[PDB]
């Protein structure tokens, strides 16, 4: 009934699991923080030092040329001004938790300052309002994939809901790069997942509840076409003088000095001004530059002892973008179409994406939609609520509104991914669900492209005098349409696909039958062209073979995971394929090997029973600093899909200790 007692820590620490996931105990909240903040340094000192330095607006005065374009775009959009301001109009309270949090950061360096690489240290010290400006660039001015399922009571056999997490972002790009760790303090508790230099935690769960994210690409600032004329442009008939403003950066040079460098930031009405290589002059209009409270938010949504508190906390609108999916264990699920959306009198979301005119206040919008003008689904009689990137359309079955409910500029109306499809298949179709079977659903690779196009394609290709074609279409038939490691079809299939459907396989052009929201799991379907797709299948074995060696070599001979001295066999794929579980494969090299770009990277299910039951796993490990022992320790694992049980109770966390660290505050 009520959930197990609250553990009260009644000292500073951090207990650093097998795996370098750091469970900080604090006092009080800002203790917490400060412990967060020495965590994330000592496992991610080097780039957090390198992406705050970027955020400050002095990549290119500490690095150099190839940080100058990030300079120039971040100071012409007035960035790290900008968050000295969200700085100074935080919450005292929360502000005190971003103090502490930039503390524990300098607090490690210090201590351990043969840890932090010679080219960042001089961006020490951090200070609060670093952290403010590298969340701001993060979600304002920096598309990525991702699945999430939340499971209500009545769809399990158990009577508890279940959360999954699971982003699909890049597995170099640093500052995409997840980390795993625990908060504790007498007030409240957190667990999971956030981007590296995040405060907060964005994929969290505790004993009541917990969240995940996914892409929704909201539309979230407009690009106007200029109108230049007699040195200003045109805006209501008249002509209009810009806004004119002198700043100016340094620049290092390879003798180690600076220069300085002026430049001037043109503004019109609508915001600032670029100059794009053609020669169109665009202003750029970013919505919610207004909401400061963007990390607060999310810290208010993760610690909410109700779901009435977390809609409040959701409802502040200081989050720009993003699906957010809740569970707890009260029972309540809950789908949001979240982010900050200018109100528009006209046009639908094709035209808002482009240059829209500049020359008119007939398009210069200044108001946004709150909370409730925007697509939710609440305990739905479906029993789930899904998002894998799809538009929001089917975010549970049966649905509970449709596109005309909204204005057409929130989102698109176009075919849902394989990836989408099957998603929204797994949780409709199965019932009295236990979090192993969740956890079984999960791992699904099916080949769903296959299954809409092998029956035309096959006979087809067994038509062609090629003997070599015919040996192709008997090898696809006999596939059993999973993307096994030991698969001798599917690297063939791929190739075929990206002739079908396009490099990204999201092409529609070639099904028989187009996709339809009326079938939305079931189409697009069939071979329009079976005589073309034929010759592309020709192309396509000539295509293996160069790139493999052969039309048959194993799926997971050719796709390895491979981190440090961890090689080890590969299994699932593209998305747009409809494969659930994903791992964006990457051009083989000369010997026909391929890795991951992107994929499944943190990965989190979460049954709410009392206590809570969770797994997961990283597939790149919680740490990548040079000579870490917890980079490459979690991929042979992600192979063979051994998740770790993720702990919570202390008496967990205490048993499997590794490594402890005192700290003051
Ligand atoms: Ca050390």
């Amino acid at each position: 009934q009520a959930p197990i007692a609250a553990y009260k820590p009644r000292s500073n620490e951090i207990l650093w699991d097998g795996y370098g996931v750091p469970h900080i105990y604090g006092v009080d909240a800002p203790s917490a923080f400060y412990g967060y903040g020495w965590a994330q340094a000592r496992s991610h000192g080097d780039n957090i030092l390198r992406l705050y330095g970027e955020a400050r607006g002095k990549g290119a005065e500490y690095w150099g040329p190839d940080y100058e374009q990030t300079t120039v775009w971040l100071l012409t959009n007035g960035v790290p001004e900008r968050a000295q301001q969200w700085y100074a109009q935080q919450s005292p309270d929360f502000r005190a938790n971003l103090d502490a949090f930039a503390a524990g950061i300098n607090a490690y360096a210090q201590q351990n300052p043969d840890d932090i690489s010679p080219e960042v240290r001089q961006v020490l010290p951090v200070s609060g309002a670093d952290v403010v400006a590298h969340a701001h660039r993060l979600m304002n001015f920096l598309l990525g994939e991702a699945n999430s399922w939340a499971v209500a009571p009545g769809k399990t056999a158990n009577g508890n809901a279940l959360l999954l997490q699971n982003p699909h972002l890049s597995w170099t790009t640093d500052y995409f790069t997840y980390y795993e760790a625990h908060l504790v303090t007498p007030d409240f508790e957190i667990y999971g997942a956030t981007q590296i230099g995040l405060p907060v935690i964005r994929f969290a769960f505790n004993q009541r509840m917990g969240i995940t994210n996914t892409v929704n690409g909201m539309v979230g600032a407009t690009n106007y076409r200029l109108t230049l004329q007699d040195g200003g442009y045109l805006y209501d008939g008249q002509v209009r003088p810009f806004e004119r403003r002198q700043a100016s950066y340094r620049l290092r040079q390879a003798d180690g000095t600076t220069v300085d460098k002026p430049l001037e930031i043109r503004s019109s009405v609508h915001g600032p001004v670029f100059e794009r290589a053609d020669g169109t002059a665009v202003a750029v209009r970013v919505a919610g530059l207004d909401r400061p409270g963007m990390l607060e938010q999310y810290f208010d949504m993760i610690t909410a002892d109700s779901f009435d508190d977390y809609e409040a906390a959701l409802a502040r609108m200081q989050v720009p973008t993003f699906n957010i999916v809740y569970a707890d264990r009260e029972g309540t699920i809950n789908y949001s179409f979240n982010g900050v959306a200018p109100k528009r009198a006209e046009g639908d979301i094709a035209f808002w994406q482009g240059l829209v005119p500049g020359d008119s206040s007939r398009y210069l919008w200044t108001e946004t939609h709150p909370l409730d003008d925007l697509p939710r689904v609440t305990n739905p009689p479906g029993g789930f609520v899904q998002n894998s990137n799809d538009p929001p359309w089917t975010p549970t079955w049966p649905v509970t509104y449709t596109p005309k409910d909204f204005p057409s500029y929130l989102a698109p109306q176009t075919p849902h991914s394989l990836r989408a499809q099957q998603s929204v298949r797994l949780m409709s179709e199965n019932d009295d669900l236990t979090l192993e079977r969740f956890m079984a659903l999960q791992l699904s690779h099916r080949a769903v492209m296959a299954d809409r196009t092998l029956p035309d394609l096959i006979p087809a290709a067994l038509i062609d005098p090629d003997p070599e074609v015919q040996a192709a279409a008997r090898l696809l038939a006999a596939w059993d349409r999973e993307f096994t490691s030991d698969s001798r079809a599917a690297l063939l299939f791929e190739e075929w696909a990206r002739l079908f459907a396009g490099q990204n396989f999201a092409g529609q052009a070639g099904f028989a039958t187009p996709w339809s929201l009326d079938k939305p799991v079931s189409t697009p379907y069939g071979v329009r062209d079976p005589k073309a797709a034929v010759d592309q299948l020709r192309t396509a074995i000539a295509n293996t073979k160069r790139k493999y060696g052969a039309i048959d070599r194993p799926f997971g001979d050719a796709s390895r995971m491979i981190l440090n001295d961890v090689n080890v066999p590969g299994a699932a794929g593209y998305g747009n394929l409809g494969s659930f579980r994903v791992f964006t494969w990457s051009d083989p090299d000369e010997n026909g090997v391929r890795t991951p770009v992107h994929g499944e990277t943190w990965v989190a299910m979460i049954e709410f029973s009392t206590p809570v039951r969770a797994y997961g796993l990283m597939s790149y490990g919680n740490s990548r600093q040079p000579g870490t022992t917890h980079y490459s320790d979690q991929i042979e694992r992600v192979s063979r899909a051994d998740f770790r049980e993720l702990l919570l109770r202390r008496e967990q966390v205490e048993a499997a200790v590794q490594e402890r660290t005192p700290f003051n505050f």
